[PDB]
């Protein structure tokens, strides 16, 4: 067991191993508080996140367990990984606080799309990395659910990591009105017409790629209905074959109220783009999720010919998510989480 030291920074008690020095507050949300620190064991600058109220309800206790399991599993160059997890507790009986440690991130993709002149080669490399990371995540039957520019970390060498997985956190208020939180979502999930599946992440990559090519948001709707009208004007209205797949009677009656529109010519929308970029966008931005290109299929598209290496695009170890259908008490979720804290083995 390491030696811990205690201090108060910005109205919060931090109790951490001596290895973490020069702690400085960097933000806080509903989920926890974050400090930047220097890790003397590894030599890296790190983010230390102290969870808030991790075991306050059954919902909160299960969310805590879900996040720790997902971060412990992810071991890939283009996905955030877990450097450390700790608690100052000496036993299950006094266990209350959980701290998570990751590499400290600088710029996100928002910064570089707003401020930088991007070549076609930059767009090829950035979208290649997102798809390499997604091939890995989807091979474990994990859905990200919240891919958007603010959840993609980028450095000065254009190297990219996926972070901030959807832990089913977002609320109704958060998705309402003129908000970036909804602009990257597939239209069948934002109107709650289909159960989530891994094809929803490929719609989000289409929206991100369009915005790197034009420097503008593809579907900046003022509310759910405005956003659906922007989507259908570009890709056209649902065909009868797609209508057949919708369960809700009330969903079908609404779609059927709209005038029919054809799919637009994407070369006349993305004016001057690489023809191979236009072809890949037409394969991602498909209304019927069964017909969208997969991450593994996209990596072999001719747009990525200069980066594609089928011997260096790894898949994940198998991931057991059977806990998601399990009904437990707060103290049972808390015991499972304690075992995952004490069994953690750091990377090389
Ligand atoms: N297969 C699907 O993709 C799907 C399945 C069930 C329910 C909805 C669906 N997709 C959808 C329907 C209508 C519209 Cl406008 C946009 C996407
Ligand atoms: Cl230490
Ligand atoms: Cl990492
Ligand atoms: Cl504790
Ligand atoms: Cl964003
Ligand atoms: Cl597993
Ligand atoms: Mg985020």
């Amino acid at each position: 067991r390491p030696t811990f030291y205690r201090q108060e920074l910005n109205k919060t008690i931090w109790e951490v191993p001596e290895r973490y020095q020069n702690l400085s507050p960097v933000g806080s949300g509903a989920y926890g508080s974050v400090c930047a620190a220097f890790d003397t064991k590894t030599g890296h600058r790190v983010a230390v996140k102290k969870l808030s109220r991790p075991f306050q309800s059954i919902i909160h206790a299960k969310r805590t367990y879900r996040e720790l399991r997902l971060l412990k599993h992810m071991k890939h160059e283009n996905v955030i990984g877990l450097l450390d997890v700790f608690t100052p507790a000496r036993s299950l009986e006094e266990f209350n606080d959980v701290y998570l440690v990751t590499h400290l991130m600088g710029a996100d993709l928002n910064n570089i799309v707003k401020c930088q002149k991007l070549t076609d080669d930059h767009v090829q490399f950035l979208i290649y990395q997102i798809l390499r990371g997604l091939k890995y995540i989807h091979s474990a039957d994990i859905i990200h659910r919240d891919l958007k520019p603010s959840n993609l970390a980028v450095n000065e060498d254009c190297e990219l990591k996926i972070l901030d997985f959807g832990l089913a956190r977002h609320t109704d208020d958060e998705m309402t009105g003129y908000v970036a939180t909804r602009w990257y979502r597939a239209p069948e999930i934002m109107l709650n017409w289909m159960h989530y599946n891994q094809t929803v992440d490929i719609w989000s990559v289409g929206c991100i790629m369009a915005e790197l090519l034009t420097g503008r948001t593809l579907f900046p709707g003022t509310d759910h209905i405005d956003q659906l009208k922007l989507i259908l004007r570009l890709v056209g209205t649902p065909g009868a074959e797609l209508l057949k797949k919708i369960s809700s009677e009330s969903a079908r009656n609404y779609i059927q109220s709209l005038a029919q529109m054809p799919k637009m010519n994407f070369a006349n929308v993305f004016i001057g783009a690489n023809p191979l970029a236009v072809d890949l966008l037409e394969k991602m931005l498909v209304l019927d999720s069964d017909k969208r290109i997969t991450a593994a299929q996209a990596l072999a598209h001719a747009y990525f010919a200069q980066y594609h290496d089928p011997d260096d695009e790894p898949v994940a170890d198998p991931y057991d998510q059977s806990f998601e259908s399990r009904d437990l008490l707060i103290d049972e979720w808390k015991s499972l989480t304690y075992d995952e804290v004490i069994s953690f083995v750091p990377p090389p």
